[PDB]
Formats: structure tokens, C-alpha cells, sequence
């Protein structure tokens, strides 16, 4: 019959601080650290990996059913009621036990470590299992383009680019489950909505476009050492297509100059 809630709450930090292990007693509300959401768990029912030899168990879940799924919410929580015992590969009642296993961290951050512990487990007094699992913030890069009137300076609207790489693959971006999205003009900020970068054919390939104020872009660079180049596809009427343009994601802004048409007499 019976259960414990466990209450998972996943915090970011800033990359140089790492936070004090917390008990299963206590509530924690992250100091400030940033709570990340969408990011995925599954839970696995471990009781007869562990029963078969304690002493050896080293967190291997192979063969275990599944107790949960789950995915943080905008609070960086998920909640899940767990029977707080369950049966041993012969059909014996133990305590139960549980591995939570990360299967998809929030862009800009990295896995954390499975963990797994045998219920019940002490609570904090509203009843309550909390558990605090560490990722930490890798770091990312960026790259912000501005398109500009070659002959005015003046920044010019509605100019579309796909990205290459060195193999001829072109950038698509996906959500965090791989699915296409909808993406507009400007600066595309890869890192809040959970973007993931992908590389495919060039029909396929995501296009970014200058937004009002010329700028157009994107975070969540893997690295600022690999060469990508950024091709006019969409041109706006009355310039030249601008050259391509050789980046790094290096955290920096520059321009891109399409030439006014010429008419001649």
C-alpha cells in the first residue's frame, strides 16, 4: 500500500560554485540558483538488483523496470509517489529501491550523477523525500551577426542565412525531444527555450533571419575553436547577395554588408 513522495528539485549554478550536499530532511530553495526546468528523469525500480547481493551493488540498473518518468517543471521539480517496498528477484518483500537516472539535461548544463537509495528514507516535516541532484553549467558560446545596407551602414530587416560546417552539413535547431520548431527573426536564444543544434542537408537547415534592428544569431555553441560560415539564402530585393561568412562562436558581434543593386542607364 504504501508510499513516499520523492520531491526531485534540479538547480543551476554559476560553473566556479558548488553547492553543499543536502539531506533528504530538508528543504531547500536554492539560494537563488536557478531552477531548470525540462529537464528528464526516469526512475527505476532497482529493489532486486540491489537484494540479489547489497554488498556488491554498484548502481547497475540493467533488467530494471521503470517506476517513473518524469520531467521538471517551471519550478525545477518533480514529484513522484514511490511504494516504499517492493520485491526482490524470488518474489520476497524488501525495501525498496530506487535509481533516478538523468536521460536529458537542459541545454547549457551537464548530466548528473545517477544516485539511487532505499526507502523509506527520513523526510522533512511535511512528509516529503527531498532529493537535489548537481548539474553543472558548462559553458557556451554565442555569435550575433548584424546585416547592414553596404552603402547607407543603415541595418536592413528580413535578410535570410543557413550555417555550414566544415562538412557541408547545415544547422537545423530541435527542441529538447529532437522535433522541429518554428523560428523567427533575430538573435535565438538556444539556451532559454532548450534548443538543441543539429546538422543535416541543406533543405532541411533551420533560417535565421535579421530581425528590425539587423541582428540575427544564436547561443549554446559547443565551441569557439570550430569554423562555421554563414550563406545568404533569403536576399532582400534591391541588394546583392552578401559573401559568405566565415565565424567562430566566439561571443562576438559583426556585420554583414549587402551592396545596393547597381542600375545602370
Amino acid at each position: 500500500t504504501t508510499t513516499q513522495n520523492v520531491v526531485l528539485t534540479k538547480y543551476g549554478f554559476d560553473k566556479d560554485v558548488t553547492a553543499i550536499d543536502r539531506a533528504t530532511d530538508q528543504i531547500w530553495t536554492g539560494d537563488g540558483a536557478k531552477p531548470l526546468q525540462g529537464v528528464d528523469f526516469t526512475i527505476y525500480n532497482v529493489t532486486a538488483n540491489y537484494w540479489a547481493s547489497p554488498k556488491d551493488y554498484k548502481g547497475s540498473f540493467d533488467s530494471a523496470p521503470v517506476a517513473a518518468t518524469g520531467t521538471t517543471n517551471d519550478k525545477g521539480q518533480l514529484t513522484q509517489a514511490l511504494p516504499i517496498q517492493s520485491k526482490d528477484a524470488s518474489g520476497k518483500t524488501r525495501a525498496a529501491v530506487y535509481l533516478f537516472h538523468e536521460t536529458n539535461p537542459r541545454a547549457g548544463y551537464n548530466t548528473s550523477a545517477d544516485f539511487w537509495l532505499t526507502l523509506p528514507a527520513k523526510a522533512a516535516a511535511d512528509g516529503n523525500v527531498y532529493v537535489y541532484p548537481k548539474n553543472v553549467q558548462k559553458t557556451t558560446y554565442e555569435r550575433t551577426f548584424v546585416k547592414k545596407d553596404a552603402e547607407t551602414k543603415e541595418v536592413l530587416e528580413g535578410a535570410g542565412f543557413k550555417i555550414s560546417n566544415s562538412d557541408g552539413k547545415f544547422l537545423k535547431l530541435t527542441d529538447k525531444d529532437g522535433q522541429s520548431v518554428s523560428i523567427g527573426e533575430g538573435f535565438i536564444d538556444v539556451l532559454a527555450n532548450n534548443y538543441r543544434l543539429t546538422w543535416v542537408a541543406e533543405s532541411d537547415a533551420t533560417v535565421f533571419t535579421s530581425d528590425k534592428s539587423g541582428k540575427f544569431g544564436l547561443n549554446g555553441f559547443a565551441d569557439n575553436t570550430t569554423t562555421y560560415t554563414a550563406v545568404a539564402t533569403n536576399v532582400p530585393d534591391g541588394y546583392d547577395a552578401a559573401a559568405n561568412t566565415d565565424f567562430k562562436a566566439d561571443n562576438s558581434s559583426s556585420d554583414i554588408l549587402d551592396a545596393p543593386s547597381g542600375i545602370l542607364p
